[PDB]
């Protein structure tokens, strides 16, 4: 892919973040807390998911960014509507409004609905997401791999301003309490 030059600066909110999250003082990392991180509770706050929003919101153009996932175990990164709910159970689905990829329990999966197999030889350390608004297209890179398609979303309905979107995932295991980073361009 040549997108890189589309690059971004993507920062994260701390308003939105579920209350477990502690983000970097640069907002360019997140991770999962042992416990409650002492802040007021508020509607854009993700309730139920270890889930947080970047800071901004795109309606067009060509935007790249990307995201550092070394040794996490479960992950889901992104896009979203601005106007995602925020509280309760819920599935990742363009429906729902997110065009996303995870990893869970060593498969990679896109949330369609039902979700996609995805098929990676090359486990990412590092992955890239590009949004093309007006194309209405969200693709995903590896970056580990020189770059490979991972997935892409086509004929994206948005349906308003889109947000960068991140899942820490949970740490049941003990495996899984790595960070995930905005990487530098
Ligand atoms: C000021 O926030 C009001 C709230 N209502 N539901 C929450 N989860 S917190």
């Amino acid at each position: 892919h040549h997108h890189h030059h589309h690059m971004v600066h993507i920062t994260l909110d701390r308003n939105t973040a579920n209350s477990w999250l502690i983000i970097s003082k640069d907002r360019r990392q997140v991770r999962m807390g042992d416990t409650h991180q002492n802040v007021s509770d508020n509607k854009e706050r993700f309730s139920n998911y270890p889930m947080v929003l970047g800071a901004q919101r795109f309606s067009s153009g060509k935007m790249y960014w990307e995201v550092d996932v070394t040794q996490k175990e479960a992950w889901d990164l992104g896009v979203c509507r601005d106007s995602v709910q925020r509280k309760g159970q819920f599935s990742l689905s363009p429906e729902n409004g997110f065009w996303t990829i995870w990893l869970w329990q060593d498969s990679y999966e896109a949330g369609t609905s039902p979700q996609t197999t995805l098929h990676i030889q090359v486990p990412p350390c590092q992955i890239g997401i590009f949004v093309d608004y007006e194309a209405g297209v969200v693709s995903f890179y590896n970056i580990t791999d020189h770059g490979s398609l991972i997935y892409t979303f086509s004929e994206c309905v948005f349906a308003g301003p889109l947000r960068p979107f991140f899942n820490v995932g949970f740490n049941y295991s003990g495996g899984n309490a790595a960070p995930l980073k905005l990487c530098p361009l």
